């Protein structure tokens, strides 16, 4: 709670906009976080003060143990750089995890495969797929309650074009005139409360699905969008957190590629 130090930085013009080709708002008031948003020496003086610590996991079962070094290697490069980290990586071959230098203050541990443990060890949680790399900076800017990450294949489409679950049989169900954004399952995170919530509540969701008899169309992915719709992100995080440059390029919308997937 203690008050940020002197700052010396250049004025924001109330009247110019930071960025005139993209929203960097939504409808209830949560910023999208694009590059020109944000000031990041101010965000992280702000978290620093509070000695914030980030979550970060990963899944990583059979063949996908083999993405865990670069991963792991990027992420130290661009991940939090400068603030408490704690890895989590659920593996079922923990003979098998790289052993990957750790700068100061971030940690690692190694999960066969405890919620309980999160809440006492880290203030913030963001759950990502392993295979993928970091390549430009990645920190406090998104931290927040809760927050989703734009699909980078539709960001720009008509939620009637959004892979929503469409099937009325299925919880995870959203109407073709529904629908604020499509966010991705492989991207998402925010307090330790608020990402439990999220996650126990999509658990309970697919099991009345499986029960039923059916499986939303993109799985969890179709669940997340199905709760984000119902319980509005407090930030969401443009499509340069997570792009795959092989299929989409670099549009000039995209300052920054920061979370890539790996050819
Ligand atoms: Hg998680
Ligand atoms: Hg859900
Ligand atoms: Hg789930
Ligand atoms: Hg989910």
């Amino acid at each position: 709670m203690v008050s940020l130090p002197r700052m010396v930085y250049p004025q924001s013009k109330v009247l110019t906009p930071c960025r005139k080709d993209v929203l960097v708002v939504t409808p209830w008031l949560a910023p999208i976080v694009w590059e020109g948003t944000f000031n990041i020496d101010i965000l992280n003086e702000q978290f620093r003060l509070q000695n914030t610590t980030i979550g970060l996991t990963v899944f990583a079962i059979k063949k996908y143990v083999a993405f865990l070094k670069l991963f792991l290697e990027t992420a130290e490069k661009h991940f939090m750089v400068g603030h408490r980290v704690h890895y989590y990586v659920f593996t079922d071959q923990p003979a098998a995890v790289p052993r990957v230098t750790l700068g100061t203050g971030r940690q690692l541990s190694v999960l066969e495969v405890c919620e309980r443990r999160f809440l006492s060890e880290v203030d913030y949680l963001v759950c990502v797929d392993v295979d993928m790399e970091f390549r430009d900076h990645v920190g406090v800017e998104i931290l927040t309650p809760l927050f989703g990450t734009l699909h980078p294949g539709f960001y720009g489409s008509s939620r009637e074009a959004f892979t929503y679950e469409r099937r009325p049989q299925s919880q995870a169900y959203i109407p073709k005139d529904e629908g604020d954004f499509y966010y991705l399952g492989g991207f998402f995170g925010g307090s330790v409360q608020e990402v439990q919530r999220l996650t126990r509540a999509c658990h309970q969701a697919m099991m009345v699905d499986q029960a039923n008899g059916i499986e939303a169309v993109w799985h969890d992915e179709s669940h997340l969008n199905k709760y984000l719709l119902r319980h509005k992100p407090t930030k969401v995080l443009s499509p340069e957190y997570l792009w795959d440059q092989q299929l989409l390029g670099w549009p000039a919308v995209l300052r920054k590629l920061r979370f890539t997937a790996v050819p």
